[PDB]
DNA sequence: CTCACACCTT
DNA sequence: TAAGGTGTGAG
């Protein structure tokens, strides 16, 4: 647990964070943008670990976007326990995980409470916090939370500034 | 370090074999056994926050029948679980390691409108208590003892749990044979 | 599922 | 002490 985790593309995340990050969620499931990726150090090279993500409510509010601003508009909806996204390389050695960027870019977000594909179910107009968890594969694990990756789940982009950012930052 | 050891593990296992139930009430109910741990491997001078939460063990709703728990439906959706921060937090590693860390005063309630800061559970659902350890100068670590999982109930279902509670909890001494 | 209650601990 | 944690058992 003397492990360090570093958010990749932090500057891009910050730009989105300043505006107020939104992530589109759909029936088919949508990848996050920015992608969530991390560098990890301090793992035992030979020990096996499972790396995984979840995405948990950031608060108890429900939100609306109006007058180019977000604001609380109600009580957050109750939900089922969040699904986990287990990194596909799991389980793997500390040396494997440390050798290059651990990317969670294939993680998908859906708004379909009946989703059959294992995608992470969110509710529109709620705020969420992505978390990374590191488990010795072998009762104990550690969790890393970057506040700048927090976001509001949306059904289509609300703040037109976000749309510009996404447009300006994806080659194709 | 960091290592966390469950106190009275033997007693927990006795309940766990039968299938642990924890009473929940409006006023808030202590767990029995008391959740207590020994911790080692902390930096003696560093300050830490210790806290617990209690999370759904699965997505099921249960029923008890034929002297057996069995799945009966989908679990009820719920709000995020409240935290119980240990009263001594924040404290130094040395403080935490000096004696058992007790979470005896943690209370469980069924009142979704509870104003007392107690942990809100739904009856007939299964739950897993977890201990978290947060350091000082984002990152924290979590310890999960599966032998402490339990089904929240409004009154005891399996009479073997009732008898265990009576035999081992001092406050129930008056009901003993 | 709830409450007044006897009986007990701390 | 006095305050407060138990399961009870009828409703
Ligand atoms: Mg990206
Ligand atoms: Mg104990």
């Amino acid at each position: 647990e003397g492990i360090k985790v570093f958010l990749h593309e932090r500057e891009l995340w910050l730009k989105f964070h300043e505006v107020g990050t939104e992530m589109i969620i759909t029936k088919a499931g949508r990848r996050m943008f920015p992608s969530y990726k991390v560098k990890v150090t301090g793992l035992n090279p030979k020990t096996k670990y499972i790396l995984l993500m979840d995405i948990v409510p950031a608060d108890d509010h429900r939100y609306k976007f109006a007058d180019n601003k977000w604001s609380v508009t109600g009580k957050a909806e109750p939900a089922m326990p969040g699904r986990l996204y287990v990194h596909p390389d799991s389980p793997a050695t500390g040396a494997h995980w440390m050798r290059q960027l651990v990317s969670f870019q294939k993680l998908k977000l859906t708004n379909n409470h009946l989703d059959p594909f294992g995608h992470i179910i969110l509710n529109s107009m709620h705020k969420y916090q992505p978390r990374l968890h590191i488990v010795k594969a072998d009762t104990a694990f550690c969790t890393h939370v970057f506040p700048e990756t927090a976001f509001i789940a949306v059904t289509s982009y609300q703040n037109h500034k976000i749309t510009q950012l996404k447009i300006e930052n994806n080659p194709f």
